C-alpha cells in the first residue's frame, strides 16, 4: 500500500548502465564550467563528478541536481572514489593547482605531476577504453604524463591544447575584420603557451589568405601591427587572472565542443595536444598542438599543415623548450 | 588601403539596433550562471553585463568574449555606466549581498534595499520598456521595492520567486517516484524561503492527485513522510551554502528558463512573485509566489489555484510574514 | 602520394561502430518528418533509412546528405536490405499504406500486416536489442502484430499512439485557455483513432483540475461545450488529409519526443500503446495508449490512472472495438 | 461563470505585436522544409505561411499547430491576404514552379517573374523594412526581379545564391577526404548553376591550400579528378530530382542557416546572390553568388575573393549569360 505502488505497475527493473557516460575530474572553477556546458550541449546521460574535496563536491551535486527539471541528463553522480567513474566514454581531467597571479604555467609541475600519479591509474582501473582529455596545466606536459602513466594508446589521449588559443586568436581577428569569429580561421599551434605560433599563411577569410593581400603580415616589425594579436592571445589569460582571479568560461566552452567532436564522432579538425614524434623533424618524445582529426576513437589522424621555414623554426623552438623539462620527469 | 579595405567592399553603416538585449546586473556567482545559461540558451543577440567592481567585470566580459566562437550571442558588453543597458528588453537583477551560513534571506534586506535605491531608476531610465526579473534576496520583497521605486506597472516586475523550489521539489519527488521532475507536477507557492508552502492538492503525475490516493499524504501527520520533502526543499539552499558557500547553477538555470518564457512569448505557468493583493483574502500589498502566466509583457494574469483550507491557512501566514519585515519602508 | 597522403598522416583504421544508430523504415511523408525531427534534435550519430522503392529511397539519402554540414550526424545511411540497420538502439517504423479520404485507420490492418510479416524478421534479425517504435496504422493492432512476430518482451514494442492525440488535445485547449500547451495538461487514451478517450477527470492547469470548477466538464450535454475539443481531436487527422492529403509535421516532432526520451534515458511518462491485459479489466491481449514511463530500455512502468465509472467504461469499449478487428490472426 | 474566469485572473490584454516574426510565401516542398528548419531552430516567435492553395495552406498550418507542444513558437498564422505578413523581420519567398525532370531552371523565368510582380508589391506594402531572401529559381534572376519591383537598397534584397552549392562541395570534399564537411573550406561562386565557378585556389583543409599541395587540382586535364566533385555539385540537383522528383532538405536547412546570420545578425561569410556592379570589371545590373557577411540589416559588406584569371574568366562568364535574359525582361 505505499503510494508509488498504487500509481505504478512495474513491468522492469533497474537496468543501470549508461551509454553516453561522461566523468569530471575535479569540481573547481574549470572543472564545474566543463560540467555545466556539457550538460547544456546535452551529450552525456550520465555525468560523475570526482574531487577530493567531499563538501564542494557534494555541495555542486546537488546544486546541479536541483536544476534537474531544466536539464536532458537524468543521472548525476559524485564521489571520492573511482568507482562512479566506470565505463564512461569520456574522461575530462581538470584537478591541480591553478596559476597565482604573474606565474609562469610551467611552474605547476611538481604539485600536478603528484596529482596524475594519483588519479591516472585509478580512472584507467575503472574505463579502460575511455578518451582522456586533460585540460590540467601545463597542459602539453600533463598529457604526456597521462600517456606515459596510462599505457594507453596516443589516440585516447588528448590534450585541451591550443583550442582554445585559436579561439581567442578568431575572436581577436574577428574584432579587426568586423566579421563573426565562425568566419575567420587562424591556427595558434604548439605549446598552450607563451611559445605559442601563430601560423600567418593559414590565416584567412572566404578561401582569401590574409599573407598574399598583406605579406608584411607576422613575425616582424612593420605595419598595422596584427603581431600584437599574437601576443594579445598569448597575455589574455594573465590578464584575465589579474582581472577576476582564474579563467574558465572560455575553457569550459572550448571542453564542451571537442567533447561533442568525441561524442557524436564528427571527425572535426581541432588544434588539441597530440605525440607529434616523427612529423616536423621533431624526433623526441613530445606533446603540442597540431590540427587533428577528433572522434569516437579519440584523434584519428594529424594534418601535416604547410608551415614556412620560420614557423617551423618556432615549433622545433616551442617543442625543445618542452622536452628540457620533460626528461627532468620520468617520474 | 587597409587589409580590411582589400578584403572587404562596404555596403553600409548602420545603427546597429538589438531586439532580444539582455541585461545581467551583478557579475557575481549567481549574475554569469545567468548569464552563461543565457547566452547556452541563444535567447539574446546582445547581453550587457553592469557591477560596480570594475576589475571583476572586465574579466567576467573577456572571459565569456573568448568563447565566442561557441556561443551565438554576437555582442557582449559591459559597464559600470548604465548607458550599456539600453533599450534592453529584460534585466535580471543579481546584484547584492547573499546569506552567510546559517543566515536567513530576510536578514539582507537593509543593504540589498540600499542598492536597489540607486540601481533602479538608473535601469529604468535607459531601457523605459523592460520586463525586470528580481533575484537578489529576499526576493519577494525586493520585487515589491523594485515595483515601488520604479513606477513599473506590476505585470513587468517579476521576482524569480517559486521556479527553483517548485524544480527543487519536482526533483525529490522524481527520486522516490521514478520519474523525471518533468513528469512530476507540484507547486511551492508564498515566500521564496522558510515560510514556502507546498500545494499537495495538486501534487500530480499524468492528472492523477498523490493525496487523492493517500490521504494521509504531506500536511499530515502519517506514514511514508512526504511532508519531509518540503523540509527538505526549505532547508536546500542553507544546506548548499554549507558545502560550497552559495548556490550558483540551479538558480541559472531556474533564471533561463524564466528569460525563455519572456523572450518568445510562450505564455507557460511559472509560480513566480507577483503583487497578491485581493487574491486569496490578502490585504496587504505583498508579493509571493503564485502561478503566473508569463510572456513578452510579462505577467499577463495569474492563476486562481484551488487552495485547501489549511494550504490558505499556510500562505496568508506566509504573506503575514512578509509583510511583518515589509514595515521597514527605508526608501 | 595522394592530395590526401600528403595533407593527413594517418594514426588509425579501427572498427567505425554506431553508439546511438537510428534507423527509420519507410522513407515517405512519415519517415523523413520522422527522420529531419530526430536528425535536428541530434539524437542519433548514425541513422538507417530502409524503403522497397529504390530510387525514392536514394534521392532521400541525397537530399539529407548535402545538408550534412547543417547537421551533428555525421553518417547518412540507407539499403533496401536489413544489413544496413545492424545494432541499431532504435527503429522506427512507418512503412505501409496510409488513408484515403474518409478512411478509416482500421481499414489498412490487412495490407500492413502483410507488410510486417516480412519486415519484422529483418529488423529483429539486425539489432537484437533495439526498442521497436511502430508508427504505421492502425498503429495499436501493428504494435500488437509486431509484439507477436517479433519474440521481442513487450517492453520493447512501442506504439507512437495517443501522444499525437494528447498533443492536439493540449494545443486545442491551450487556444481556449490562452496558456501554451505545455502548461495544459490532459490525456487522451485508449485507440490511437474514433474510440480514443478524453481523460477529463485529470486535465489541470498549474494543479487545478478544470472537472473540480466546471462538473458539466465534458462527458456532460452541459454549456460550454468541452466535448467538442474532443471530437475535434478526432476529426483532426480526417480534416488534414481532406486539406493537405497526410499528416506529418505533427507526428515527425511526436516521435522524435519519443526518441528523446528513449535514447537519453530520461523516464518521463508518454500515453503509448502498449499490452494492458491485468489492467483496467482488460482480459484480452491488446494494446492501447495509456501513461507509461519511457527509457532507454523501452516501458518499464505503466502509470495506473484513476478513471472514473464513465472514462472506464470508454476504455473498455475501445479495447472492445479492437479485439474485434484483432480476430483476424493472418499472420 | 466561465471555466477561464474561474481559473484565470487576468492582469494584462492582448498586446499583439512580435519581435522576430519570420513569413514563408509558398507552401510547398521547399516552403514546408523552410518553415520546418527554420521553426527547430527556434528563430521566430510568429511565422506567417502564405500560398494560393487555401486547402493545402490551411492543412500545413494545422499539421505544424498540431505540433505545437513540441515547438517553442507559439504564434503560427496564414493566409491568402498579405496582411498576415505584417511587420516580418523577414520574407522568404519560395513561391513557383519547380523543375521538371531535365528542365533547364532558366526555362522557369517567364512563369515565375509572373509569380514575383504580384507578390512584391503586396509583401513590401505590409513590411516596408524586411529582408527579402529569394530561394525561387532561377535564384540568381528572381532576386534581381525582386530587387527591381520591391525598390529596396541592395542589402534587403538576398538570393539563397549559392549556399547550398558550396553544402553540397563540402560534402563531397569531405568524404574524399575523410573530415566533416564543416571542417573542409571550399566556395561555389557565381550562378545557382551549370555555369557555378569552383573557387580551387581558396580550397583548404585547417589553413592548407589544396592546390599548393596539388597544382593539378582543378580547370583541366590530368589527376584524381577533382574536377568531377564540381561536376557531381553541378549535377546533383539534377539527380534528386530524377530520383525522389525534387529537392528539399539540404536548401530548407541552408535556408535557415543564412535565417539564423539574419536573426541574430551574427555577420557570418556565406556565398549568397548579390548585386555585383563594380566589383569583377563586371559592368552591368547582375545578381551572382559571392562571399558576404550577413547581418540584422541583410548584406552588409562583400569580400572581395582573390581569383585567378581563369576564375575571374569565368566570373564574367556566369555573369554575362545571366545579363543575357535579363534585359529581355524589363518587365
Ligand atoms: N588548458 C587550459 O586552457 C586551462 C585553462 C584554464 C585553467 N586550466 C587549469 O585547470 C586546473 C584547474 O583550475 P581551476 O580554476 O578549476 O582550479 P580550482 O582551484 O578552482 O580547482 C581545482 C580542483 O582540483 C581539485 N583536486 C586537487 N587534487 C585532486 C585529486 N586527486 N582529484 C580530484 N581533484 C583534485 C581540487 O580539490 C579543486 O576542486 C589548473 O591546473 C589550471 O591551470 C587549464
Ligand atoms: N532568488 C533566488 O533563488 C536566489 C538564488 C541564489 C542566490 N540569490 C541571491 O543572489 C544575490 C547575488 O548572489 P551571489 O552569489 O551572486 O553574490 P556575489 O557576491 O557572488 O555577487 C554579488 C555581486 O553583486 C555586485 N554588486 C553589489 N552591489 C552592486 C551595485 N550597487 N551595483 C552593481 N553590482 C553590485 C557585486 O559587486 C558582486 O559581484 C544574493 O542576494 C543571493 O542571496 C537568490
Ligand atoms: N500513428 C500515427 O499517428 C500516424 C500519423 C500519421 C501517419 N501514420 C501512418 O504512417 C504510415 C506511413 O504514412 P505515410 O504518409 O508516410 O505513407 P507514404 O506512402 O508517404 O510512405 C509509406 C512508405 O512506406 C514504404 N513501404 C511500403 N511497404 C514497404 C516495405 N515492405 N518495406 C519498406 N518500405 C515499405 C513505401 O515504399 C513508402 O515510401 C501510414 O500507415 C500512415 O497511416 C501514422
Ligand atoms: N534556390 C535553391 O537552391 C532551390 C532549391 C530547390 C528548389 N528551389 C525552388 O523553389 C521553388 C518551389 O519549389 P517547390 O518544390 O517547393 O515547389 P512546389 O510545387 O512543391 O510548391 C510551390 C508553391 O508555390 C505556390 N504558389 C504559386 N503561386 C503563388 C503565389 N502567388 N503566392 C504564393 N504561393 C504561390 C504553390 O501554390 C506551391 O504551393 C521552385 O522555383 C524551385 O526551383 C530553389
Amino acid at each position: 500500500a505505499t503510494l508509488k505502488d498504487q500509481l505504478i505497475h512495474n513491468l522492469l527493473k533497474e537496468e543501470h548502465v549508461p551509454h553516453n557516460k561522461i566523468t569530471v575530474v575535479g569540481v573547481g572553477a574549470v572543472g564545474m564550467a566543463c560540467a555545466i556546458s556539457i550538460l547544456m550541449k546535452e551529450l552525456a546521460d550520465e555525468i560523475a563528478l570526482v574531487d577530493v574535496m567531499e563538501d564542494k563536491l557534494k555541495g555542486e551535486m546537488m546544486d546541479l541536481q536541483h536544476g534537474s527539471l531544466f536539464l536532458r541528463t537524468p543521472k548525476i553522480v559524485s564521489g571520492k572514489d573511482y568507482n562512479v567513474t566506470a565505463n564512461s566514454r569520456l574522461v575530462v581531467i581538470t584537478a591541480g593547482a591553478r596559476q597565482q597571479e604573474g606565474e609562469s604555467r610551467l611552474n605547476l609541475v611538481q604539485r600536478n605531476v603528484n596529482i596524475f600519479k594519483f588519479i591516472i591509474p585509478n580512472i584507467v582501473k575503472y574505463s579502460p577504453n575511455c578518451k582522456l582529455l586533460v585540460v590540467s596545466n601545463p597542459v602539453d606536459i600533463l598529457t604526456y604524463v597521462a600517456w606515459k602513466i596510462s599505457g594507453f594508446p596516443k589516440n585516447r589521449v588528448i590534450g585541451s591544447g591550443c583550442n582554445l588559443d585559436s579561439a581567442r586568436f578568431r575572436y581577436l581577428m574577428g574584432e579587426r575584420l568586423g566579421v563573426h569569429p565562425l568566419s575567420c580561421h587562424g591556427w595558434i599551434l604548439g605549446e598552450h603557451g607563451d611559445s605559442s605560433v601563430p601560423v600567418w599563411s593559414g590565416v584567412n577569410v572566404a578561401g582569401v589568405s590574409l599573407k598574399n593581400l598583406h605579406p608584411e603580415l607576422g613575425t616582424d616589425a612593420d605595419k598595422e601591427h596584427w603581431k600584437a594579436v599574437h601576443k594579445e592571445v598569448v597575455d589574455s589569460a594573465y590578464e584575465v587572472i589579474k582581472l577576476k582571479g582564474y579563467t574558465s568560461w572560455a575553457i569550459g566552452l572550448s571542453v564542451a565542443d571537442l567533447a561533442e567532436s568525441i561524442m557524436k564522432n564528427l571527425r572535426r579538425v581541432h588544434p588539441i595536444s597530440t605525440m607529434i614524434k616523427g612529423l616536423y623533424g621533431i624526433k623526441e618524445n613530445v606533446f603540442l598542438s597540431v590540427p587533428c582529426i577528433l572522434g569516437q576513437n579519440g584523434i584519428s589522424d594529424v594534418v601535416k599543415v604547410t608551415l614556412t621555414p620560420e614557423e617551423e623554426a618556432h615549433l622545433k623552438k616551442s617543442a625543445d623548450t618542452l622536452w628540457g623539462i620533460q626528461k627532468e620527469l620520468q617520474f
